[PDB]
């Protein structure tokens, strides 16, 4: 029968020492760890879990060496407490920086934020999945220990009068709570309701980490560089288990008896498609990934259909206009160095961007899986034709409008000039036109052309300086843009030019804009904020979010009506065309080519 051992983290090392013998100090054979802190485990799985406070990630590996996976890589700021729900097979964690308690599957999937309101600085975290309750300590404001159901609901404050508590442990069998008090230098205990409180040991120079096993409590002490042990009720029989161990971060006893109990999730995941979250009354509630919604069946989840995307130098973020005002999530996308522009294909659900470092057009799914480079040349802005499956983009080095198929196959250039310096671009494949910006020497223009480069016309001469971004709404029939030097956002009609200056007031440098549903969102780089304007019966200028550092682009996504999509002529096998597909006039199809080829007699091929 496998015996119990004690896990501890210190610097880059996670080590096991055998209890009942107090030796065999071996390290778990882990690679790539810089600074380990929070520890937990899964006995049935024989897996270990840890936090890296330096790299700001959460990882797992089999005890036996490895099947090492990074389980949470993005969105952590000051990750603190971390714990395994061994029944629902979910991973919980708390973050002091972002002020959120988050959950996900043990393999990192279906990440969801459980509590984010009224949280100051969440620290220690402890789970009771048998009873469906979670417990945490908060360090900000008036320090306290809280309780809530393991879905974030039914939140109460359990211990209102404590110092900064750090070692929060449940003794599952005897129904008690234990924590270290850093301010009062003592170990305290209470029952599950935070009553019948008692101090266990008070002569403590610097207590930090804490665990409970059988009759014993275990703690680490940074002042006397030790892992110490005592009787859980009297506090007597004090012994030094390990000395000369400075800065031991977390300790835990690994044993089957520490993960006992049962709930309704332990059997086939409560039939929930994604997350099964334990609840004190009604056993369980099916949960969903962030931004996703629970269906009528109280079982399956639906992905958000209408949302907003905004990018900065190192991250693409997604936001939704929620009833509960859900927080933004940082999309888990690898190798982002300097994002300059973004777009999104609503047909295959893929995110496209351009990295100005390594100068490439890259694409991935929202979960960060389908990673693929489309264009490998100094791209500036891009715009997707969702019907022809082409991406139109502008090159800064060659000053050209280039069109590439989504799978990376080249279609060709459609516009090049000796004087032309094309920059911002947005396509309108519904009317068969593209719109763009021309940053020519001393003389800038907002232009319009056919998707092939014909029917060119200058829409605006004066009132421009350095227009930087474009947007359009095919429903209403308007074109939007933002001027960087003049700090103003203007609006006009598609074919016509009904120039309105809707905002010109409190702006520093706008760098992006899009239309959501009936709102005009934009992004200010210096002011570091997102703002929106109402298009209909005005609700007035509204602040969306501030404190966003180095933001580059903003993009709106809408639910794609599959019935309305297949009715568009150019989506029906590109209208027969080998290259460019055009719609104009009576709403029929006409083929065209890039600049190195000509249309060939059958008016179909190049
Ligand atoms: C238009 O885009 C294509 C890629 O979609 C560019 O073609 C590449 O050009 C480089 C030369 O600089 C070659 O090494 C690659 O093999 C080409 N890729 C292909 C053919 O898929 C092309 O340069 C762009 N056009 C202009 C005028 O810049
Ligand atoms: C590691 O552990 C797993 C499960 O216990 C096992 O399947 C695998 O063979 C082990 N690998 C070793 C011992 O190299
Ligand atoms: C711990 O102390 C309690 C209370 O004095 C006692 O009942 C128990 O036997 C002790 N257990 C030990 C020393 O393992
Ligand atoms: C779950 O859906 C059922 C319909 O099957 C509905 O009656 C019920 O209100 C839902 N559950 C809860 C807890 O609201």
């Amino acid at each position: 029968v496998p015996e119990a051992f004690l896990l501890f983290s210190r610097r880059a090392d996670i080590r096991r020492i055998s209890l009942e013998t107090n030796n065999n100090n071996v390290a778990i054979p882990l690679t790539g760890v810089k600074e380990a802190s929070a520890l937990d485990f899964d006995v049935t799985d024989n897996r270990i879990y840890w936090t890296d406070i330096s790299l700001k990630t959460i990882s797992r590996a089999f005890m036996n060496g490895s099947a090492l996976e990074h389980v949470v890589e993005f969105g952590l700021d000051y990750p603190e407490g971390m714990a395994v729900d061994w029944l629902g097979k979910n991973l919980y964690w708390a973050d002091t920086g972002t002020n959120r308690i988050e959950v996900s599957k043990l393999d990192g999937q279906h990440r969801q934020v459980l509590v984010w309101k009224d949280l100051d600085s969440p620290r220690a975290l402890a789970l009771d999945p048998a009873e469906g309750f979670m417990y945490w300590t908060e360090w900000g404001g008036k320090p306290k220990i809280d309780r809530a159901a393991m879905d974030g609901s039914e939140r109460t404050t359990l211990v209102p009068n404590v110092g900064r508590a750090n070692g929060l442990t449940i003794d599952y069998a005897k129904r008690r709570l234990y924590w270290t008090d850093l301010d009062t230098n003592l170990i305290e205990s209470s029952n599950m309701l935070g009553l019948n409180r008692e101090v266990i040991a008070d002569d403590l120079p610097h207590p930090f980490g804490l665990t409970q096993y059988q009759d014993y409590i275990y703690w680490t002490d940074w002042s006397r560089r030790s892992i110490e042990r005592a009787n859980k009720t009297s506090g007597q029989n004090r012994t030094i288990i390990q000395g000369h161990l400075d800065y031991v971060m977390d300790i835990l006893v690994f044993h089957s008896s520490r993960q006992s109990g049962w709930n309704e999730c332990a059997s086939s995941n409560g039939h929930c498609s994604h997350l099964c979250l334990a609840v004190p009354v009604g056993g369980f509630v099916c949960g969903c990934p962030a931004h996703y919604s629970l269906n009528a069946d109280n079982r399956t989840c639906s992905a958000p259909t209408t949302f907003l995307l905004f990018s900065q130098k190192s991250a693409i973020n997604r936001m939704v206009i929620d009833e509960q005002q859900s927080p933004d999530i940082i999309l888990p996308i690898h190798s982002l160095r300097n994002v300059r522009a973004i777009d999104y294909d609503p047909l295959d659900k893929q995110l496209y961007w351009i990295d100005s470092r390594q100068n490439m057009i890259r694409k991935a799914q929202e979960d960060g899986s389908q990673g693929f480079t489309v264009v490998v040349i100094q791209p500036y802005d891009l715009s997707i034709d969702i019907y022809s499956r082409y991406i139109y983009w502008t090159c800064e080095a060659t000053n050209v409008i280039n069109v590439t198929r989504l799978d990376g196959r080249s279609v060709g250039v459609v516009l090049k000039g000796e004087q032309d310096r094309p920059r911002a671009i947005v396509v309108n494949p519904e009317k068969g036109y593209m719109y763009f910006t021309n940053l020519q020497e001393r003389s800038p223009k907002i232009e319009r052309a056919a998707l092939d480069g014909t029917e060119r016309e200058v829409l605006f001469f004066s009132g421009l300086s350095k227009p930087i971004a474009l947007a359009l709404d095919s429903r209403l029939g308007k074109l939007f843009w933002a001027d960087s030097d003049l700090r103003r956002i203007e609006s006009s009609d598609l074919s016509g030019a009904n120039r309105i200056v809707l905002e010109d007031s409190n702006i520093l440098q706008p760098v992006g804009l899009t239309v959501f549903e009936n709102w005009l969102y934009w992004i200010d780089k210096q002011q570091q904020m997102i703002e929106k304007i109402d298009m209909t019966g005005r609700e007035g200028r509204t602040k969306v979010q501030a404190r966003i550092a180095q933001l580059s682009d903003i993009h709106a996504v809408k639910e794609l009506n599959l019935q309305e999509y297949r009715q568009h002529p150019c989506a029906q096998d590109n209208g027969g065309c080998s290259h460019i597909c055009l719609v104009k006039g009576d709403g029929t199809t006409r083929c065209s080519c890039p600049m190195h080829l000509v249309l060939l007699q059958d008016e179909l091929s190049c």
